[PDB]
């Protein structure tokens, strides 16, 4: 994802090379080709505004006016605002003795194998995780998580058709404790559409089950509707933290870069490949950097 816009945001700073200083005119047609480029990718109006003044004031805070390499410092200035608009610093679940968490968002999103990546992520940190197959309505469902965990050697309790969220607090209870599990990590169900039923049984799980994480699990390549899906979970469920799978994909790059903005949730991990380590905790400053051809 994000190669137009990184194409074009590498552009406009590199038209402001071998010029000597800028003046205030040039100054402005940089700006507008930023605004441009971040709206080509899809991002809003209101968010693509809001970067560029960010930028402009930085960069005259910054003496790009006077500067014999202008350039640098809009370097610099979108690096920060790229960092910024990606999330700031990293964060990642705040883990405590005992966890549990749940994973929501539709089918094609990658949840169930994210869930699967994660417990395998925490094993390797000293976790001992539980999976949780909680779709009680579809075997199919629950039978992919028992043979991803088989496959990244962690324990998995699978539901049972039409199992009551009562019922399912007490199995995963007794699980836990003759396991020692502490890290509980909910995988529910994943259908191609949000459904009021399904919301409003989301919503009775979370009741009775009380996590104290629930991450979003949004494909990147669906663009702006991956916001509008945020809403809906948020509104309906109410979400904690977003992860983003797919983000190799071929695709504009605005719901990652326009999430902090519009939803005030922090992306935590990022699955950047199909390998079972392919889902890593997320760094807004790395791809920041990586969109602007710095680093790796
Ligand atoms: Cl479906
Ligand atoms: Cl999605
Ligand atoms: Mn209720």
């Amino acid at each position: 994802m994000f190669q137009q816009l990184s194409a074009r945001l590498q552009e406009a700073i590199g038209r402001l090379r071998g010029r000597g200083r800028i003046t205030e005119e040039d100054l402005k047609a940089t700006l507008r080709e930023i605004r441009r480029a971040l709206m080509d990718a899809d991002v809003n109006l209101e968010v693509a505004r809001d970067f560029v003044e960010r930028v402009r004031e930085e960069a005259l805070g910054k003496q790009v006016l006077e500067s014999l390499t202008p350039a640098e410092v809009i370097l610099a200035t979108v690096y920060e605002a790229l960092k910024e608009a990606l999330g700031g610093e990293a964060r990642l679940p705040v883990l405590k003795d005992r966890n549990l968490w749940f994973l929501v968002g539709l089918q094609g999103s990658g949840k169930t194998t994210t869930a699967a990546k994660l417990a395998l992520y925490y094993k390797g940190k000293g976790r001992r995780p539980l999976l949780v197959a909680a779709d009680t309505q579809r075997p199919a469902a629950r039978e992919q998580l028992r043979l991803l965990g088989e496959k990244v050697g962690v324990p998995v309790l699978e539901v049972m058709d039409g199992e009551s969220p009562e019922s399912i607090r007490r199995r995963v209870e007794e699980k836990a404790r003759l396991e020692a599990r502490d890290l509980i990590l909910v995988d529910t169900a994943g259908r191609l559409q949000i459904d009021e039923p399904l919301m409003g049984e989301l919503a009775r799980l979370k009741e009775v089950l009380g996590p104290d994480e629930v991450l979003l699990v949004l494909d990147a390549m669906t663009g702006q509707e991956a916001l509008s899906v945020a809403r809906a979970f948020d509104e309906k469920v109410g979400v904690t933290g977003l992860v983003l799978t797919k983000l190799d994909g071929d695709a504009r790059g605005g719901a990652a870069l326009s999430a902090r903005h519009v939803t005030g949730k922090p992306i935590y991990f990022a699955g950047v490949s199909e390998k079972p380590e392919g889902l890593e905790p997320f760094y807004p400053e790395r791809l920041a950097g990586r969109i602007l051809g710095m680093g790796d």
